[PDB]
């Protein structure tokens, strides 16, 4: 990829380093916060100390009329709750009004990601990606987004999102671009004291990446063996999740009654949360919460991986129960129950966790229930029993809605968890 900068967490020295081979120095401010689950994820808040400065290896400093180059990174931007029309920088490689930079903005309910080039005569070119907050379920709001920006000095700058080309702008009218010796990762000019971003995997490439390269990069950095929650973070054990069923996003999961004679079902309406002319979204913190419990994961840590065997705890009136069924019950759709954990006995309760990767909304999960001999009982979804859509496990080779997302409470979403 002609990679000339690759910011990566290194376990041995417990530190962010440049692993490109060029050994650019990475200085971290005391205001930077790290995810304890994934040390590549760093949080930059609106504080002077919340910054990362890269001192570029002399050989990778950009000063050229013709050198093609690209950059990639992942970013997670909290919902905007207030207007600003206050464009603020987040990644800066500028000196004397020339170079490149990434900035963010929020206007007319659109969150914007902005790429700017500026030549040594002060002339600017920009390419923008934007997405609306006026939408029931967003692939983008407060979710990890993969950004790739490529620059061909003889033609266009292009912005790719999650491996897909979104926008292009001609940049052939720019002359010499003399960028900074340093790259500054920092909220610069942001007037909201409480704004922040999450970022990871920042890369620079000494070429214009092509379509295939970018899709491969996206796929390789997706960590596709690990399940994701709604926000795109690693799915985890022992963490309460609200459940989104993608079949009918306007409904939510509820428990009619606990016990092996009870059932769960699809209840509506989910409803919406609104701040007029700022956002209008489906309410996410609705319905029964699931907690994923370790059973047979080979691993030590709390991350849920493809084909992990787990138990699912179901929270009802602030008490935990176990998702289970008697597969011997009549019919191909096995109605699921929330049963008292000490009393689950010989009921089927082992769930195989699966990723679902297609070209629709990201971070989809499936759950395949098995009996205690490993035999498939079926994927967890719904079946219409006259008037009621009940939660069931059903073998597809023997009913609907077996695609799920797990939603934990997150400060960037802004529904109150009170």
């Amino acid at each position: 990829y002609n990679c000339i900068l690759n910011i990566k967490y290194e376990m041995d020295r417990d530190k962010l380093v440049d692993s490109s081979g060029y050994r650019s120095r990475i200085n971290i401010g005391t205001g930077v916060k790290f995810s304890e689950i994934d040390k590549n994820q760093v949080q930059l808040s609106n504080l002077e100390s919340s910054k990362i400065e890269v001192i570029l290896n002399n050989g990778v400093i950009y000063n050229s009329m013709y050198e093609n180059f690209s950059t990639s990174f992942w970013i997670r931007i909290p919902k905007y709750f207030r207007n600003i029309n206050n464009e603020y920088k987040i990644i800066s490689c500028m000196q004397n009004n020339s170079g490149w930079e990434v900035s963010l903005n929020f206007s007319n309910m659109n969150s914007k990601i902005i790429w700017t080039l500026q030549d040594t005569e002060g002339i600017k070119k920009t390419v923008v990606f934007q997405y609306t907050q006026n939408i029931n379920i967003s692939d983008y709001i407060n979710r990890w987004i993969f950004v790739t920006i490529t620059n061909n000095r003889l033609s266009n700058s292009k912005i790719y999102i999650n491996g897909r080309l979104i926008n292009e702008e001609s940049i052939s009218d720019l002359g010499n671009i003399h960028a900074s010796n340093n790259i500054m990762f920092k909220l610069d000019g942001c007037r909201d004291p409480h704004r922040y971003i999450w970022i990871k995997y920042f890369n620079l490439f000494d070429k214009e990446l092509n379509k295939k390269e970018i899709k491969d990069l996206y796929d390789n950095q997706s960590n596709s063996g690990i399940l994701k929650d709604f926000w795109g973070d690693y799915l985890q054990y022992d963490k309460p999740y609200y459940m989104l069923n993608l079949y009918d996003p306007n409904k939510y999961l509820d428990v009619n009654n606990v016990g092996i004679r009870g059932y769960m079902y699809l209840k509506g309406p989910r409803g919406r949360i609104v701040t007029t002319n700022i956002y209008l979204n489906s309410t996410l913190y609705m319905g029964t919460k699931f907690i994923i419990k370790k059973y047979a994961s080979g691993n030590k840590d709390n991350i849920v991986r493809n084909n992990d065997r787990v138990y699912i705890n179901v929270v009802v009136k602030n008490k935990e129960y176990r998702l289970a069924t008697n597969a011997s019950q009549a019919g191909v759709e096995k109605i699921l129950s929330a049963v008292e954990i000490p009393d689950v006995g010989n009921l089927s309760q082992v769930v195989v966790m699966k990723s679902e990767n297609d070209q629709g909304i990201r971070n989809k999960c499936k759950m395949n229930l098995q009996d205690n001999n490993g035999n498939d009982i079926g994927f967890i979804g719904f079946h219409q029993f006259n008037n009621i859509a009940k939660l069931v496990a059903s073998n597809w080779y023997n009913t609907f809605g077996c695609s799920w997302e797990f939603i934990p409470v997150d400060d960037g979403w802004g529904e109150s968890s009170l």
